[PDB]
Parts: C-alpha cells; sequence; structure tokens
C-alpha cells in the first residue's frame, strides 16, 4: 500500500514520491523509513528531501539517495524553507517526536495555507503535548492523523503492557527459542528490553544490528545465532511451515507484535496487540487536546471517525 498524502492547496508531499501526480510546485517530505511511505523513492531520486537526521542516514545508507538531495532537518526547531527562487514566500516546518520508530517525526507545517499539523505514523505520548511548538496558542487548521487504529471497539493495551504480555509468554517457555516477527526498522526497543529482561543476547541480521549501533542502545545483540534464545526476524517467516522447520533444530515459539487481528495455522505462533499506532482511545486525547478545525485521515483506506465533538470553529 501507499500511505503518502498530497496535501491539496499547499506546497507539501509527505510521504508522497509520484513525480507525474506530485507536480513541480511541491516540497517533499519523509516521516519515516517504511516501505508504504517509500513507494517510489530510490538512488534515482534527484529532489530536495526534507526528514529527521536518523531518517536521513537510514535513507542513504538503505536506499542510496544522494545526499546532495537529502536536506536532515535538526527536530524541534522551526526551519525556514523557501518556495520560490526569488525570496517571494517561504514555509516553516518544525519536527516533531513521532514516537513510533526511529527516525520517524510528525510535520508542523506553516505557511500561506494556515497551519498543518501531520502526524504520519505516530503512537501518542501525553508529553507531545508539551512540546514547545504546540504550547504557543496557535489554531492547527487541518490535522492529518495516522487512523491505523481507529476502531473504538478495537481496546489496544500501551505498549509496556504489550510488553509485558510479551514478556509473560516468554517466561512460560524457559526452554524455547523465540522468533520474533518484525520489519526491517521499528520495535528495536522491545528487542533491548526482552533482552535485559532475560539476561540473553538477541539475534539480529547484520542490517538491525548496524541500525541498533546508530541508536546507542544496551550491548545485547549480535549476529551468531547460537549466541541467544530470542531471534528478530522478518515477519513473512513465520509461518505453520517454518515452525516445523524451527522445531527440528529446538523447541521454538513465534510472536507477532502487531495490533492487526492475524490468524495462524500453528499453536505456537503468538499475535500480541503490541502496536506502535495510536489506539482509538489515544487519538480522541490527542485530538480532544488539540482541537483543530479539521481532521483528515492518512490512510485512507482505512475508517476514521468520531472527531466532530473535538473540533474549532475557526
Ligand atoms: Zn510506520
Ligand atoms: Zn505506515
Amino acid at each position: 500500500s501507499m500511505n503518502g498524502v498530497l496535501i491539496p492547496h499547499t506546497p507539501i508531499a509527505v510521504d508522497f514520491w509520484s513525480l507525474r501526480r506530485a507536480g513541480t510546485a511541491r516540497l517533499f517530505f519523509l516521516s519515516h523509513m517504511h516501505s508504504d511511505h517509500t513507494v517510489g523513492l530510490s538512488s534515482t531520486w534527484a529532489r530536495p528531501l526534507y526528514c529527521s537526521p536518523i531518517t536521513a542516514h537510514l535513507l542513504h545508507r538503505h536506499l542510496q539517495v544522494s545526499k546532495q538531495w537529502i536536506q536532515a532537518l535538526e527536530v524541534g526547531e522551526s526551519h525556514v524553507l523557501p518556495l520560490d527562487e526569488i525570496g517571494q514566500e517561504t514555509m516553516t516546518v518544525t519536527l516533531l517526536d513521532a514516537n513510533h520508530c526511529p527516525g520517524s517525526v510528525m510535520f508542523l507545517f506553516e505557511g500561506y495555507f494556515g497551519t498543518i499539523l501531520y502526524t504520519g505514523d505516530f503512537r501518542y505520548t501525553p508529553s507531545m503535548l508539551k512540546e514547545p511548538a504546540l504550547t504557543l496558542g496557535k489554531q492547527i487548521h487541518t490535522l492529518y492523523l495516522d487512523n491505523t487504529n481507529c476502531n473504538p471497539a478495537l481496546v489496544l493495551p500501551s505498549r509496556q503492557e504489550a510488553a509485558h504480555q510479551i514478556v509473560q509468554l516468554i517466561r512460560k517457555h524457559p526452554q524455547h527459542n523465540i522468533k520474533i516477527g518484525l520489519y526491517s526498522l521499528g520495535k528495536e526497543s522491545l528487542l533491548e528490553q526482552l533482552a535485559l529482561e532475560f539476561q540473553t543476547w538477541v539475534v539480529l541480521s547484520p542490517r538491525r544490528l548496524e541500525l541498533v549501533q546508530l541508536l546507542g542502545l544496551a550491548d545485547v545483540f549480535t549476529v551468531e545465532e547460537k549466541a541467544g534464545r530470542i531471534h528478530a526476524v522478518d515477519h513473512m517467516e513465520i509461518c505453520h511451515s517454518n515452525m516445523l522447520r524451527w522445531n527440528q533444530t529446538h523447541p521454538t515459539i513465534a510472536i507477532l507484535p502487531t495490533s492487526r487481528k492475524i490468524h495462524s495455522s500453528h499453536p505456537d505462533i503468538h499475535v500480541i496487540p503490541y502496536s506502535d499506532h495510536s489506539s482509538y482511545s489515544e487519538l480522541r486525547a490527542f485530538v480532544a487536546a488539540l482541537k483543530p478545525c479539521q481532521v483528515v485521515p492518512i490512510v485512507s483506506r482505512r475508517p476514521c471517525g468520531g472527531f466532530q465533538d473535538s473540533l474549532s470553529p475557526r
């Protein structure tokens, strides 16, 4: 899927890389390095690209986008970007920690269009309201929201509570190897927590270890499989056939940390609602505190509602 947006009546494109559809009167932004946000973005990209410093490093390393075009913006600062070559108009952009994955940010856009807050992918935490850029009384005219888990019937625990569910599960199997199905990026802090909790080395891929060292996490990761019982694998590897394959070597439990209602054939495959996306209740509190004039879903194909009673008149 493609979860990028061309914001109408603005010079803004976020996680949206189709040259034909975007046009030439746009500035391009990248919230984070998940593949559904970099569709069409590769080493051939030849336009200015604005992102976080961590995203900037990952972008050049793994997609080979030239450093000529990569524009790393410091988080928490107001950046003034030119919209033309004659110093006629500018746009002010402020990056805010999205609490989603390494490098993930929210964008605060200010310009002729007004004020727009673009969350990208984010997990709401109350500290986001205490952001200096959001405590200036500025009216947010449009709030683009991560509506991934925007289902009122879907109750999700906090990441800490979900991490506890994972810990409890692993505790029941002290003799088992543990397969954690992940994307190439994200939930590294979960791995670090599991490493310390069970005093084990967490086996990664050479790519992940390279990433972890950038984050400056604890020295608890390695590429040698014989070193630990907790293994970070690609989520696609977790299925019935691979469970039988893995059990030939050692008793194995597989864990899928996701808010998606994935069902498994194998009894030893566990799907636990550990999510990097805000829950419905967290979304409600986020919007209620900001009170924007309008709320627009980033994930168009997915449901998004229940925010009329939290909007602002202006
Ligand atoms: Zn994401
Ligand atoms: Zn996404």
